[PDB]
């Protein structure tokens, strides 16, 4: 049942399930089947594009009386496009009605970039590039803090921030709720040692996303480093009877951190749940931490010349 406590007082399962990527025609009963395993907590985003088919699976299962409201933690995104200051709330009551709820036990701020304002997600001049927004992380933080005081959001976070960037916010003049949850890339290929020991230390959860290495991402080369089928990780799973997805998802687990694997796989959903009854030794930890490489899955490339891009700072 395990779960771990926010500064707001809440308890976070340490397990959720993920939805990137995840069709819309097959992730409500992939949601569903998460619910009746034993999931009590879904990783959601208006960016993924199908949180109303996440929100139909929710709501069949409250009416059925499986899980009360309380039971579950249910986590949305603010987009890059709606970091200004007037769209905030329009962005998170748009996703809190096609998930068909009233609040959102957390809401974060998905990248600390802001794009200007407008339907794509992405958009673009006439060169080609990303067009950002003059918005800055503070002003995008103050907007995030009126929801938790207005009663649509229990706890805000942070998605992808570097140290810097958490720094600031933890210094803002006038700071009414520290972020809750820094939601970032790790496994065993990027194992953020320094980022994960300052957040801890300032009283920050951190949720690992990508624990699998995403092999579904749409911009997989045939020639980049596999975590599932990595030998050395493969003959730690076999000394544990567990398969190799078991042992990636119980590693960050260890480590105090919440994991969020996706599957719309009803048999995967299932295997991966079953994480709870097995430890890793400090030597399988200790070894599993060596095989850092400072590989990312996730780099937001497109945006490496925006004036708040995360990842040029060591951490
Ligand atoms: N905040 C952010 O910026 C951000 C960025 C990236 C990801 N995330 C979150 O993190 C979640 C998880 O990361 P991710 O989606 O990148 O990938 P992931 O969970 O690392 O991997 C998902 C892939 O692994 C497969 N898989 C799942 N269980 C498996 C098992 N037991 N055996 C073999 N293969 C298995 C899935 O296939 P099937 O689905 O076909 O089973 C899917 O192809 C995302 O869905 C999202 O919620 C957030
Ligand atoms: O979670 C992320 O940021 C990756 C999904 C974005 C694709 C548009």
């Amino acid at each position: 049942a395990s779960r771990l406590l926010l500064n707001n007082g809440a308890k976070m399962p340490i397990l959720g399930l993920g939805t990137w990527k995840s069709p819309p025609g097959q992730v409500t009963e992939a949601v569903k089947v998460a619910i009746d395993v034993g999931y009590r907590h879904i990783d959601c985003a208006h960016v993924y594009q199908n949180e109303n088919e996440v929100g139909v699976a929710i709501q069949e299962k409250l009416r059925e009386q499986v899980v009360k409201r309380e039971e579950l933690f249910i986590v949305s995104k603010l987009w890059c496009t709606y970091h200004e200051k007037g769209l905030v709330k329009g962005a998170c009551q748009k996703t809190l009605s096609d998930l068909k709820l009233d609040y959102l036990d957390l809401y974060l701020i998905h990248w600390p970039t802001g794009f200007k304002p407008g339907k794509e997600f992405f958009p673009l001049d006439e060169s080609g590039n990303v067009v950002p927004s003059d918005t800055n992380i503070l002003d995008t933080w103050a907007a995030m803090e009126e929801l938790v005081d207005e009663g649509l959001v229990k706890a805000i976070g942070i998605s992808n921030f570097n140290h810097l960037q958490v720094e600031m916010i933890l210094n803002k003049p006038g700071l009414k709720y520290k972020p809750a949850v820094n939601q970032i890339e790790c496994h065993p290929y990027l194992t953020q040692e320094k980022l994960i020991q300052y957040c801890q230390s300032k009283g920050i959860v951190v949720t690992a996303y990508s624990p699998l290495g995403s092999p579904d991402r749409p911009w997989a080369k045939p020639e980049d480093p596999s975590l599932l089928e990595d030998p050395r990780i493969k003959a730690i799973a076999a000394k544990h009877n567990k398969t190799t997805a078991q042992v990636l998802i119980r590693f960050p687990m260890q480590r105090n951190l919440v994991v969020i694997p996706k599957s719309v796989t009803p048999e995967r959903i299932a295997e991966n749940f079953k994480v709870f009854d097995f430890e890793l030794s400090s030597q399988d930890m200790t070894t599993l931490l060596s095989y850092n490489r400072n590989w990312r899955v996730c780099a937001l490339l497109s945006c490496t010349s925006h004036k708040d891009y995360p990842f040029h700072e060591e951490f």
